[PDB]
């Protein structure tokens, strides 16, 4: 079983300021010791699905935590729903929850949680994805690995913006990164 | 499938066709790894319109595309601006003797990124990448790549290439860009 | 034997301008005839440990080199110590040194060494990463294959940056790439 996803269909996934609120589209490949990982996101309705920042100055980031436990199961305080993460079965998931993905969480030595020692950088990837396809629309994507407390593992996009936009909906071209596997 | 490579082979060998015929090399590198593709490009463009850029004496020069088309079976169609003759899968340096006919788990999945219909278009059938010509820093172009979004095809990959900066007599031959994306089987 | 790699802890193992001062975290995974590339730098010591161009406006740049034999053994004249560079083994190495390893090696039909024929640009991959994670600290890393001489093959990464950086230390963020090897 090589490929963790959310299913690649447009059913909303994620909550990011009310529920359900948005399709995060995330694959997960294991490639050994990398993870070959894509991602997009789709909010289709509340605060974040059509940014104004001349009506709203300060609306110019959110984020989406996936935290996972000493099994790689997926917690319930992820943004994330439980219902859509699984192993790939055709174009869509095993009918079953999965109970180990210790092959995919990103590895603790790379990515250290918080302590009293000096914090390095490399825990992080920054990419950057365009609103709509439009090549004017950046949206930064800072992808951190195993940074939030109440979990063992966690992966976390956090998406930002320093453009004003002006009724620009936000629905993202795809991104992809690796990160170093745990096992 | 499973873990096999699709390639235009990696010699410089024109293979392409944008503006002239055989004006191109495109090298592009379809790796399988399980429900992705992981995918590596670069272009050296030979001849024609396009391989010397001059955008103080042609500033409507900023773009070009390069189109890969599919059947149901994933078998590159004809009518590609890339020539079939030698995609194929690898062994060696070249290809495998006999011409595919099957790859269509090194296809661009359909439910990820849908034909053109009059349901909402979504961008994640998009990824864009930048890359340099003649490995300057100062020389980005655009590579955005667009899956299943052509018409006469099952599948179909899209590569449109595009700048912004003034170039004057600038050889378009690019630095190497790799990106994924999910597969259909 | 599907990976390669710098082991993922922060002990330095790299020496750019004086022994051992920096970490060069670095995991080539083989997809077959692509490797998967992962790649992160921390200074510890030396020159490029704290960037400071009020102080010392030439600092601009710096290169790392990894030349291999034809069995795709590191030589030592590279930048990076052969002494965990190594197949991996959990989160550390196998016990001794490997002996091939040129399924991992850069293609030399994609990317030729120096010669007569006209030299093409893609032998070269760029990105960019971000110092200490800040999003206003850029420096460009550019990754090019067989282009050193005394080798078979070579891995070239050149860090450079273009800001007027005072007291940034030079740790950066984690950038992936991929190349087509050689078998
Ligand atoms: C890959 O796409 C981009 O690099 N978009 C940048 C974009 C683009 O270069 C320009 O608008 C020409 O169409 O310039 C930008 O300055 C912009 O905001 O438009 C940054 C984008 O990341
Ligand atoms: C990865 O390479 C780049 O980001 N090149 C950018 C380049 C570079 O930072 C500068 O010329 C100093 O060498 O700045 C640019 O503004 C430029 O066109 O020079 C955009 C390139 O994408
Ligand atoms: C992925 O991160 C970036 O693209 N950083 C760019 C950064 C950023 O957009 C801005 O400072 C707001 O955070 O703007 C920059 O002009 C900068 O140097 O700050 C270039 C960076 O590559
Ligand atoms: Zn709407
Ligand atoms: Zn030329
Ligand atoms: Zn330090």
């Amino acid at each position: 079983t090589r490929t963790l996803w959310t299913t690649p269909d447009t059913s909303p996934n994620c909550t990011i300021a009310q529920d359900k609120d948005s399709k995060l589209t995330l694959v997960l490949t294991k490639c050994g010791s990398q993870i070959l990982a894509n991602v997009s996101l789709i909010v289709v309705a509340g605060k974040y699905h059509i940014i104004n920042n001349k009506t709203n100055p300060k609306i110019k980031s959110f984020t989406i935590k996936l935290l996972f436990n000493k099994n790689g199961v997926l917690l319930d305080n992820s943004n994330l729903g439980k219902a859509y993460w699984n192993f790939r079965s055709g174009n869509s998931n095993v009918s079953t929850a999965y109970e180990k993905a210790i092959g995919f969480m990103p590895n603790l030595v790379a990515y250290p949680k918080p302590s009293n020692s000096k914090k390095y950088a490399r825990d992080i990837v920054y990419g950057t994805i365009y609103l709509g396809g439009k090549p004017d629309q950046p949206a930064v994507i800072k992808t951190t690995f195993n940074q939030e407390t109440g979990c063992e593992y966690s992966i976390t996009f956090n998406f930002s913006w320093s453009k004003t936009y002006e009724n620009v909906e936000f629905e993202t071209t795809s991104f992809t990164f690796s990160y170093i596997a745990q096992e």
